[PDB]
């Protein structure tokens, strides 16, 4: 749990571009 507002602002927006990887390419970030 963040500080409410602290993130979301850029957090929720972060997934508005990061998700691309945090929902695919990221998978590799684990590689076994």
């Amino acid at each position: 749990p963040p500080l409410s507002q602290e993130t979301f602002s850029d957090l929720w927006k972060l997934l508005k571009k990061w998700k691309m990887r945090r929902n695919q390419f990221w998978v590799k970030v684990q590689r076994g």
